[PDB]
């Protein structure tokens, strides 16, 4: 028997695409949802800063937002967690020192240095960004943007220790998406669901990056789209259709939960 | 023996037109050589706290009046407001057209009137203020930004106001604020959240630190740290410290400049 209490969906690329925002039909099953008592919690890598205005439009019942270091529900700030800020400070220095491309995140901006931004023109181009680095000092932050080899990322890690995890990686680029061990996406949903008194049972995931492969632990049904991360896709319970063909409605509706 | 010295910023480690004397920045560093943890405890949010409170190498840090604890770089609490009656509140405002501000623990957004609030405040830098200096800062310009707020998480709502649209107010809230602050000539009042108000929030370290009552002594002024002394054994306020805080105060200790904080910690032995 199956009856779903929280539905968890990440924002880029799953319920919003990039370019051409959310569909309508999302929209609708967001509404049909809440309407059958099944909240609905954005589950991303963004932060309540950068989260979309589009996104905030929907009236989703909570936010579970930095990769899960931050969760809101029903307005109600109930987990917010943030990096010891002397361990930030070491970091920053000796990402300064190493000349790599980083940034540093607080719930309300983001923090880069010049090469960084230099990326993010370029990810833009291939669809502004401020050297804004030095105007960190006390924000409390959540998330650290590296691309480094992995000698700069081992003396990152010689630093935060045990106090940090990859949230993400991409190999390729040198990428590492350096978050708060225990606080991604799946143990933001654990807190949650403990919150709310809904079980495991009780929810569903829809996501499409490697950030969302942890929601799987936290959930009953994980459903990905064709064009989602392999390791997501692999673990899925099925693939739905893309972003404008449809696919949270069509899933929702396929699974009798709209 | 005592474990922790909670000083407060404005009038009292620091003054608003000449800053911190090196006699405060020695007593802190003395302190902490004795084993006594030297803890800020200010209205202040960690993004309009000083550049020179932040080079002083402090213990911790409460801040937002009370809605923020950090300590040896470690954020312990970090409260904030019900994001839907912070909406609600800032609808009221608008269309009440009262000066008001709404402050996140990075940023002030405040409207067109208490921008113009917040100049003169300046301009009046150096005159009793009492309240005016816990606002100032070099650091930035006052803007008309308020419609920049959307998500920010909000511990403070500062509101000039008849008592009518304080009512109105109050009714949104409800047991979910109470006034760290109010100035009746002017009409001010500083909302905060209920039960994170400086002494709720020194309790809250108190706790983690295993540190007692007595084993506290605190350097307060304003009416926001009355609070502050129910939470600790020695309670010191200055001659010019807002006159209920006096009124309950162990001792008055010195001006700023005249070095009340060294020399009333030398004569307790703390230093
Ligand atoms: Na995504």
């Amino acid at each position: 028997m199956k009856l779903y209490k929280l539905l968890i969906l990440d924002i880029d690329g799953t319920l919003r695409d990039e370019v051409y925002g959310i569909p309508e039909s999302a929209k609708h099953a967001i509404r049909l949802c809440q309407k059958n008592h099944c909240s609905v919690v954005i589950c991303t890598g963004r932060s309540m800063g950068t989260i979309q205005d589009d996104v905030l439009s929907l009236g989703v019942d909570g936010y579970i937002a930095g990769g899960g270091n931050y969760i809101q529900y029903h307005g109600e700030l109930l987990y917010n967690q943030s990096f010891n800020q002397r361990l930030i400070k070491e970091v920053v220095c000796l990402l300064k020192k190493r000349e790599v491309a980083f940034s540093i995140e607080s719930q309300e901006k983001v923090f880069m240095n010049q090469k960084a931004k230099e990326i993010f023109e370029t990810m833009n181009q291939l669809k502004t960004y401020e050297n804004n680095i030095e105007e960190y000092k006390s924000q409390d932050i959540h998330k650290i943007c590296l691309w480094s080899n992995e000698k700069v990322f081992d003396e990152v890690k010689d630093i935060l220790q045990d106090k940090m995890e990859l949230a993400q990686r991409d190999i390729s680029s040198q990428y590492y998406e350096i978050i708060q061990k225990d606080f991604h996406k799946g143990k933001a949903i654990k807190r949650l669901q403990e919150r709310l008194g809904v079980t495991q049972k009780e929810t569903i995931c829809f996501g499409d990056g490697q950030n969302d492969i942890v929601m799987f632990q936290a959930s009953d049904v994980t459903i990905a789209m064709k064009n989602s991360h392999q390791q997501l896709k692999d673990i899925a319970t099925s693939i739905c259709e893309d972003i404008f063909d449809n696919g949270i409605y069509k899933e929702l509706k396929r699974r009798n939960i709209i």
